[PDB]
RNA sequence: GGUAAUCGCUCUCCUCCGGCGAUUUUAGUACCUGAGAAAUCAGAUCUACUAAAACAAGGCUUUAUGCCGAAA
DNA sequence: CGCCACGTCGCCGGAGGAGAGCGATTAC
DNA sequence: ACGTGGCG
């Protein structure tokens, strides 16, 4: 669903990030060892150096922040994005993007790939072709202008600078094991690790008669023997049916001919006239569909001329090269497999298998349902005896059942859509309960229906008629999602500390927002834009001219012009397109401003909304006090089975809730009796007694600031939390105050609808 | 009705390799305001442009075409 | 202290498997 | 969906 979509792109782009870094630190530690030191004054006007460089001579430094520049804007290597593809190939073929992003700069002053200008559509996103044909000018003329560089620098630079994994080996190296690429972390009997050569073949699905094989490529010399078999098996031609000579003689004339008109090779071969015709496959748009042997017939046109005999070529290896020519498309992955294959090639049919390829790509369509084992099995006896293909499927009845391991006795039928796979889990769980209290009277649902007959036919005694739980649970998982990104700055007012969100004035949304923020009176108190005095009553000039119903900014544009400037006699004010405003104080947050050189916990950038994951109901039995300590994302250091809250970043909660003072751990509960009475995750179950009638409701997290403050959702439904009007649902919140209640209690309930009320619980610093 | 195989045309899922961004902190310049004839200085450090770093909090040993980390 | 309105990340490009659906069929 | 200040 979206999340997978999503944990896979923050996986990719999380995964180049870190290739970028070690790219910066791999030429970091190339400058180092070449005889150079990291220079510690950069300079930004990066551009103007590469035009320098061009022509002259450039230190150290500006070699250096050249560099640094170019290993993170590499280029790519092989709508707005083509045209400004065209526009770069138009613009290329007399200089290179440097000067391109020279002239941006000079009559724009930018140079990022966002240039609406009719509309113009200059970008960045350029080719790597040019990229490295700059660096190879640069490098000529700093060398001929007697610098520092040695061969040996420019080849491992670039050699830095190509770094690009191919998409069939994927991460992870020979001592990084792990499960995502080729090298992989299974070991053998001798402890040695297990080494891949392609990331796709395990993809391959099974034969469909035999469930244990890899299908066929149906390119290969067995898949069109037994396709044209199957075809001219089938054709019925004056009303009578080919013999097995006819059938020989047939396939020996049809795989010797260059051309295929079967009327006339028909008619021929038969020595009689035709009158009716049975078994064509003309399409009614005009088509005459046959399996004639298509890739034989290129590939005979083709190695013939170099005199290379294909009939010389065994089955096995015809069919494996076939395999290996369906599935490798590069040049590095076909040449190891050929090198595994142990019979000898030449490096010209290498070359011309390629080629082949390249040319042709169309033919390799995919994959044959069947194994090579089971077309093995089969055309011999296709040709000793000319029966129709359906009927020498069943004559062995290879398709008995699959039901031996369902005699026998999840994983069975999981492993035959990430989604329908929860839901049908929790199905066949549902489903082993009522069996076990009482009671056995698309693709998804197809193999679900299938798997559920089989199942229940496997009873003895057993009449069912199968005639044809939306994910509740709970949550018990850690990592989730730990917070909302969107990295925030704050500054500082009256001593108190706010978060600051800037507005975007180009969004008619926004620009409503902005609108109502203005006349309402509820902007100008706020410092932001007051530092410059004169700045603002623009806006108010701009916006009570041309209020309307739509985007000042846009009719301003259109009628006057020009865009909206900061005040300046010269009129050299930078344009103003999104303005800055507070937005409140932070109370939740995480400290991260550490990551930035600043001082710890100094709240100069923080990080917002932080998820939970559990609350520890608290009783004392000395007064019945009311401890509803929460837990949240943050505190958990976690990675699949280490669920452990650990002993500090809890007792701070625990303190803050009120159970324990500054002295006072972990150990000091038993004292006042204080000890778990539940322990409440997302999507619980909680009892309540508001006003003395029993709110039995979901629990669902601690919010705001308040101490005992519980969020609930109504047991019925969490889709109806609170209707409250004539037809409008508000998601209004059930903040409340648990300082002063009696009770609380616990209903476990399972699918079938039992309730367990539970007690006091073991502990939480699981594993 | 159901099953297998083919051909052509239209949608979805998983995995991998990259690019351009966006948001922040620090620094420079412009824009503002004082001193100054101006330059330049100090201070504002709001609105952009340019560099570097961060980019789920955090963890590894494999010190590198390094690895894990937002879904059963 | 209790309410209730605000606000939260996008776009491209190359692959390769694996699922379906709709038309023609050949049949069990 | 669901955190998380501000303004009576």
């Amino acid at each position: 669903t979206s999340n997978n979509k999503v944990r896979r792109t923050l996986r990719e782009g999380r995964r180049t990030k870190r290739r970028q870094k070690t790219r910066i630190e791999d030429f970091k530690q190339l400058w180092e060892t070449s005889g150079y030191i990291i220079p510690h004054k950069l300079h930004l006007n990066i551009i103007e150096l590469r035009n320098k460089g061009l022509t002259e001579l450039l230190s150290l430094d500006e070699l250096y922040c050249v560099l640094l520049s170019m290993l993170k804007h590499r280029g790519i290597s092989y709508n707005a994005y083509k045209k400004g593809l065209a526009f770069n190939e138009k613009q290329l073929k007399e200089k290179m993007p440097c000067e391109i992003q020279l002239e941006r700069m000079k009559k724009y002053g930018k140079y990022h790939g966002e240039f609406i200008i009719e509309k113009e559509y200059q970008s960045n996103v350029f080719t790597t072709k040019a990229y490295k044909k700059e660096l190879e000018k640069i490098f000529e003329t700093q060398r001929c202008n007697g610098n520092k560089i040695n061969t040996k620098f420019i080849k491992k630079y670039m050699e830095i600078y190509e770094r690009k994994r191919e998409y069939y080996i994927g991460p992870g190296n020979e001592k990084s094991r792990t499960d995502y690429g080729i090298y992989t972390t299974r070991t053998d009997e001798e402890g040695n690790f297990i080494d891949e050569k392609n990331i796709f073949g395990k993809l391959i699905g099974k034969c469909s008669v035999y469930p244990e094989e890899y299908r066929a490529s149906s390119a290969s010399y067995t898949a069109q023997e037994f396709n044209l078999l199957n075809d001219l098996n089938n054709l019925k031609i004056n009303n009578e049916k080919l013999t097995e000579f006819q059938k020989k003689e047939i396939v020996e004339i049809i795989k010797d001919a260059s051309s295929v008109n079967m009327r006339k090779i028909i008619k021929k071969v038969i020595d009689e006239d035709i009158e009716q015709y049975s078994g064509a496959r003309i399409d009614k748009k005009g088509k005459e569909i046959y399996h004639t042997f298509e890739i034989y017939r290129k590939l005979k046109k083709e190695l013939k001329t170099i005199n290379v005999d294909i009939d010389s070529f065994t089955r096995e290896e015809l069919d494996k090269t076939m395999d290996i020519l369906t599935l490798n498309t590069e040049r590095e992955s076909i040449v190891k497999a050929f090198d595994e294959q142990k019979f000898v090639y030449e490096e010209n049919l290498i070359k011309k298998l390629i080629e082949f390829r390249k040319n042709n790509q169309r033919l390799f369509s995919g994959w044959h349902s069947f194994s090579y084992k089971a077309m093995l099995q089969l055309i011999p006896v296709m040709y000793k005896e000319p029966k129709e293909q359906m009927q020498l499927l069943t004559e062995m009845n290879v398709f008995k059942s699959k039901k031996e391991k369902y005699v026998n006795y999840e994983n069975e039928v999981v492993k035959e859509n990430p989604v329908v796979v929860k839901s049908i889990r929790t199905t066949v769980k549902i489903l082993n309960a009522l069996i076990k209290k009482y009671g056995y009277p698309r693709y998804a649902s197809r193999v679900v229906l299938n798997e559920m007959q089989s199942f229940f036919e496997s009873r003895k005694y057993c009449n069912t008629k199968v005639k044809v739980k939306y994910n509740y649970k709970i949550d018990k998982k850690c990592n989730r999602g730990l917070c909302n990104q969107t990295i925030y700055g704050t500054r500082e007012k009256d001593g108190k500390i706010h978060k600051i969100s800037s507005y975007n004035i180009y969004d008619d949304k926004e620009c409503n927002s902005l609108k109502k923020m203005i006349n309402s009176g509820k902007g100008s108190d706020l410092l932001m834009y007051n530092n410059d005095p004169k700045t603002y009553r623009d806006m108010l000039k701009i916006l009570e001219t041309y209020s309307s119903e739509k985007n000042p900014f846009v009719a301003y544009n259109k009628e006057t012009g020009d865009y909206f400037r900061k005040y300046s006699k010269n009129h050299n004010g930078p344009k103003v397109e999104k303005v800055k405003y507070y937005s409140g104080q932070i109370n939740s947050c995480i400290d991260i401003s550490h990551k930035y050189g600043h001082a710890k916990n100094s709240k100069k950038v923080v990080l917002v909304s932080l998820n939970p994951y559990r609350t520890d109901v608290y009783y004392d039995n000395d007064t019945g006090k009311y401890y509803l300590v929460g837990v949240k994302y943050n505190h958990i250091k976690c990675v699949g089975n280490k669920y452990v809250i650990d002993s500090e970043t809890y007792n701070e909660l625990l303190r803050k809730e009120g159970v324990l003072n500054s002295d006072e751990n972990l150990e000091d509960l038993n004292s006042k009796n204080i000890t778990y009475k539940f322990s409440l995750y997302k999507n619980d179950i909680i009892q309540y007694e508001k006003g003395g009638e029993y709110y039995t409701e979901r629990f669902l997290s601690r919010i705001k600031e308040q101490k005992n403050l519980i969020e609930t959702k109504p047991i019925n439904k969490p889709n109806f939390q609170r209707k409250n009007k004539k037809g409008e649902w508000e998601n209004t919140r059930n903040q409340i105050a648990l300082a002063k209640t009696k009770y609380v209690g616990k209903l476990v309930t399972d699918v079938l609808g039992n309730c367990y009320i539970v007690n006091m619980e073991k502990f939480s610093l699981v594993v």
